[PDB]
């Protein structure tokens, strides 16, 4: 395992969220169903090749990231939250990863070093 991982995220927030609003959306209305339909929606298009990971995180993140093309450069264990990091550190470099829960909403994550 290495010191840290660089990872880029697409965040899908919904109303029971700990923030929830975004760069994108000033009070976030959806559900938590519909957050993870959105989710589970952006995995198939990613794997089918319809979409762009990071094209899509880039204008869909709920993350201030978004801006970044997604990004979250480089962290260390200890730093985000736990199923985050958790889910971050078990991908292979170019991996990404199913849905994965943090207080603040519905991720993909894409392990990019
Ligand atoms: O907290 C941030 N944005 C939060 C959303 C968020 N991003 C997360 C990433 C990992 C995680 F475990 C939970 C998250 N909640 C926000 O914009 O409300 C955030 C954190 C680190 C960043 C690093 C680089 C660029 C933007 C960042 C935004």
């Amino acid at each position: 395992e290495p010191a840290r991982v660089r990872c880029s995220h697409l965040l899908v927030k919904h109303s029971q969220s700990r923030r929830p609003s975004s760069w994108r959306q000033e009070q976030i209305t959806r559900t938590q169903e519909e957050a993870l339909e959105l989710i589970n929606g952006y995995i198939q298009k990613i794997k089918s090749g319809e979409e762009d990971f990071e094209s899509l995180a880039s204008q869909f993140s709920d993350c201030s990231s978004a801006k970044a093309r997604g990004d979250l450069g480089a962290f260390s264990r200890g730093q985000m939250q736990k199923p985050f990091e958790d889910a971050s550190f078990a991908l292979r470099t170019g991996e990404m990863s199913g849905p994965v829960f943090t207080d603040s909403g519905i991720h993909i994550i894409l392990r990019t070093e």
